[PDB]
């Protein structure tokens, strides 16, 4: 894999790691669509929104399975550690025409 998962529920905003790469979800939009990260970095989504979302990564993308997170209600935060350069690309499962990608450099 290409990627870690600290957690693999999603968690509450306020338990965000200090100096967190923060993604904010508002408007049905990824705020920041294209995210510049480096290796060993750790991006946290973080819904502003009632209406609950996720990151899903397509298979081969990540690792060999599709890497599909899980569903973040409002004020709800996930992670994912990027361990190795690339482009990854993700969209919302029940939203897909939310779509974003983090290249990691
Ligand atoms: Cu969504």
């Amino acid at each position: 894999d290409k990627a870690t998962i600290p957690s693999e529920s999603p968690f509450a905003a306020a338990e965000v790691a200090d100096g967190a790469i923060v993604v904010d979800i508002a408007k049905m939009k990824y705020e920041t669509p294209e995210l510049h990260v480096k290796v060993g970095d750790t991006v946290t989504w973080i819904n502003r929104e009632a209406m609950p979302h996720n990151v899903h990564f397509v298979a081969g993308v990540l690792g060999e399975a599709a890497l599909k997170g899980p569903m973040m209600k409002k004020e709800q935060a996930y992670s994912l550690t990027f361990t190795e350069a690339g482009t990854y690309d993700y969209h919302c499962t029940p939203h897909p025409f939310m779509r974003g990608k983090v290249v990691v450099e």
